[PDB]
């Protein structure tokens, strides 16, 4: 619905960090995709773009300035639209889980990664995002959509057990539904 032009201007708001996790967000829907740009222009292409999409995507990097200014919306109208487009559970909970970790903790379990698989040792980095590291595990099938028991026990392991907690319930909701 709302313009490509629009889109994009309202993207020049977003830090390289948010880009990242918008990029993550859209990995399913837009794939190839090496910038916003071109996940967003993807998802013109599909009408996946909708306001709802949009909402969705500022709440979950609590942007909650740029829901009041380009969308009129606050916390609890932009809470009303989640769950309504293309966005998963599975990938907002992982970026959303990603924010809940110090550096430390994200080197903690790149190392638990790297201990369990030696080959993930190439794809990670220091520099290494939570939601680079979730695509480091679903690129060789150790997580997925379906499957995250690999990263809550990592998480236990690193004693974050109200992060394993939500994964855990992650995949018990998914497997009822």
């Amino acid at each position: 619905v709302p313009s490509l032009p629009f889109l994009r201007h309202l993207l020049e708001e977003l830090d390289s960090h948010e880009d990242s996790l918008l990029l993550f967000l859209c990995h399913d829907a837009a794939p190839g995709c090496t910038t916003v740009t071109q996940a967003l222009c993807s998802l013109s292409q599909q009408r996946k773009l909708t306001l709802a999409a949009l909402v969705e995507m500022l709440y979950v990097l609590q942007r909650m300035d740029l829901l009041k200014s380009r969308f009129g919306l606050s916390k609890e109208g932009a809470e009303q639209l989640l769950g309504t487009s293309f966005l998963t559970r599975y990938r907002k909970l992982m970026v959303c889980v990603g924010e809940e970790l110090d550096s430390s903790e994200l080197r903690a379990l790149r190392l638990f990664a790297c201990n369990l698989n030696p080959s993930l040792s190439t794809a990670l980095s220091e520099s290494s995002r939570f939601v680079e590291l979730v695509l480091a595990l679903e690129n060789v099938g150790l997580v997925s959509p379906s499957s995250v028991s690999v990263l809550a026990d990592m998480l236990r392991t690193l004693r974050r057990l109200d992060l394993c907690q939500q994964l855990v319930e992650y995949e018990q909701q998914e497997q009822a539904r």
